[PDB]
């Protein structure tokens, strides 16, 4: 089973997963003087107004808040996507240590940590199709330093209590994915992959300039996750980022001056 421990980490996954080596692997060191602006690029929408949270579950891998995406209620379109995409879920990546966790870095600098908010695009009809096209997803990644409080974030940190373990999930609705976004909408975008296994080559990622602050407290709390099942040894989920990846063939473009 794939993780990010010595034996069965980011340097293995080749092994059950090839495409790990593949051409459009993410995530990348994004080198804020190489990426060009493209004034082509049309501001991002992000419409989470009706967004619907159902639930929070600890994956053994992070956790994922998870939202109703049966209809176009929470949806990302503009910037460099044509159509719609809905949210699915979002989750965060994280360090051991508050120097390391984000999975895409700026000119070689690590944040705290990086949140991922997963839509797929709805003309492929579900997200098992969607991952399976190289339009498939898009992916809004943001990145956490620590400093002052998400207060938006707050009512996360404190359900982890009830998701301790890989497999346990817990109701959460009402939550308000706006609450976790920077001011500024500014981005660079490139073509991509998921950064865990199957490592599908089929996203489109828009990585936010700005990061949103945390505290200590907010993301020493996802350091008490587990990455194990209750009754099993336990192992503490931090470190579950995947390292930047060859660019190879691909030019990332910002959105802003
Ligand atoms: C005895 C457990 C097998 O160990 C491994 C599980 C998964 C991988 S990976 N990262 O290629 O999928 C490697 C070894
Ligand atoms: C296809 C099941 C796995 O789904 C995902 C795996 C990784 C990401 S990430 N870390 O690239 O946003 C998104 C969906
Ligand atoms: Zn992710």
């Amino acid at each position: 089973h794939w993780g990010y421990g010595k034996h069965n980490g980011p340097e293995h996954w080749h092994k059950d997963f090839p495409i790990a080596k593949g051409e459009r692997q993410s995530p990348v060191d994004i080198d804020t003087h190489t990426a060009k602006y493209d004034p082509s690029l049309k501001p991002l929408s992000v419409s989470y107004d009706q967004a619907t949270s159902l639930r929070i579950l600890n994956n053994g891998h992070a956790f994922n808040v998870e939202f109703d995406d049966s209809q176009d209620k929470a949806v990302l379109k503009g910037g460099p996507l044509d159509g719609t995409y809905r949210l699915i879920q979002f989750h965060f990546h994280w360090g051991s240590l508050d120097g390391q966790g984000s999975e895409h870095t700026v000119d070689k600098k690590k944040y705290a940590a990086e949140l991922h908010l997963v839509h797929w695009n709805t003309k492929y009809g579900d997200f098992g199709k969607a991952v399976q096209q190289p339009d498939g997803l898009a992916v809004l990644g943001i990145f956490l330093k620590v400093g002052s409080a998400k207060p938006g974030l707050q009512k996360v940190v404190d359900v982890l209590d009830s998701i301790k373990t890989k497999g346990k999930s817990a109701d959460f609705t009402n939550f308000d994915p706006r609450g976790l976004l920077p001011e500024s909408l500014d981005y660079w975008t490139y073509p991509g992959s998921l950064t865990t296994p199957p490592l599908l080559e089929c996203v489109t990622w828009i990585v936010l300039k700005e990061p949103i602050s945390v505290s200590s407290e907010q993301v020493l709390k996802f350091r008490k996750l587990n990455f194990n099942g209750e009754g099993e040894p336990e192992e503490l989920m931090v470190d579950n980022w995947r390292p930047a990846q060859p660019l190879k063939n691909r030019q990332i473009k910002a959105s802003f001056k």
